[PDB]
């Protein structure tokens, strides 16, 4: 579709990324001087529809309660239909944070930078929190930088060049699934990687779904990789266990997610191949860390608190903006 033009003013001249939803393009807009947009185009499908109109409320309000993005959600700037496709069009961001880290070799983010992105992350997500959303699809896709230009240097240690972000602020984008405290909560959110152990187990979620997977977004950027090599559920619950202990009793007691489960206990096979692959790649949490020194400890508290089983337990985001780790950035 480069070279389509939308409501007869933006261009296409690129495809910045795709989805379930359907695409997000760079346009030029030929009614303000060239300067150029983002432009998401929704599948003529009902469910991206309706998604689409969602996100278009929760953009309306987001934009009327903070008009200057103090807290970091993409704005909008309008939205119409054409051919059927509803449009929305959004300031230009750059690279999402996974785009990067892709390019760059897979190299995790140095942590003075995952410390200033995980503030505005949990400031952005808060914000919303504190307006009775939860957004159910964080993932580093849905996390873009506003300039993603570097410089570059040669590293010794890894002996090749690596990319510095100039500016590593962040906006957080995709409302196409953020919920109202008080609206249908769909049985199955997040992406699976980034997705906590209540939806998994379909005991209902909050906010506190949104704060588990920022977790999981921490610990890719200060890896490189997930911690979760799955696609399968119940090797997703022994990858947990492995990595931050047994389920709490509780939870195996409510979930109806019995095929999971063998007398009380997550129904796994240690000495099957799966449990290789488990035991393999996946290992208790404090492991992964790469340095003792205060700061990779205080991060991995955070983590950890984040990453609390029980979501009644699980440290809020309001509480998280105060956690040590964010004190060198004051
Ligand atoms: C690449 N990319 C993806 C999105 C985006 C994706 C899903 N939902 C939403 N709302 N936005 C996006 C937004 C502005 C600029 C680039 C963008």
């Amino acid at each position: 579709q480069s070279g389509d033009v939308l409501s007869a003013r933006y261009e296409i001249v690129d495809t910045l990324g795709e989805g379930a939803f359907g695409k997000v393009v760079e346009c030029i807009d030929h009614k303000a001087g060239g300067r150029h947009v983002a432009v998401k185009i929704v599948k003529n499908v009902d469910r991206y529809c309706e998604a689409a109109r969602s996100e278009i409320q929760v953009l309306e309000h987001l934009n009327t309660t903070d008009p200057n993005s103090t807290f970091r959600c993409v704005q909008m700037l309008e939205w119409f239909e054409h051919h059927g496709h509803i449009c929305i069009v959004f300031e230009l961001l750059g690279l999402s944070t996974y785009d990067f880290i892709k390019e760059n070799g897979f190299l995790p983010f140095r942590l003075d930078h995952i410390r200033k992105m995980a503030y505005q992350i949990c400031k952005s997500v808060n914000f919303l929190h504190s307006n009775k959303l939860t957004h159910t699809d964080l993932k580093p896709e849905n996390i873009l930088f506003v300039q993603s230009d570097y410089t570059e240097a040669y590293n010794p240690k890894i002996k090749r060049d690596e990319r510095t972000l100039i500016n590593p602020d962040i906006k957080v984008v995709d409302f196409g699934s953020a919920t109202y405290d008080d609206e249908h909560h769909s049985t199955l959110v997040s992406t699976r990687h980034y997705r906590a152990p209540e939806v998994i187990l379909a005991l209902g979620w909050s906010q506190p779904c949104d704060v588990w997977s920022i977790g999981c977004i921490l610990i890719e950027y200060y890896l490189g990789f997930t911690v979760f090599p799955t696609h399968d559920s119940k090797e997703h619950l022994a990858m947990m266990e492995r990595i931050l202990g047994p389920l709490p009793k509780h939870m195996i007691q409510k979930t109806r997610k019995r095929k999971y489960f063998h007398h009380d206990r997550l129904d796994w096979d240690e000495h099957s191949s799966a449990g290789r692959y488990v035991s393999r790649r996946c290992k208790p949490l404090k492991e992964f860390m790469l340095s003792q020194d205060v700061e990779h400890e205080r991060l991995f508290d955070l983590i950890q608190k984040m990453l609390e089983y029980d979501p009644a337990k699980r440290i809020t985001l309001r509480e998280a903006l105060k956690h040590p780790f964010f004190d060198l950035l004051k």
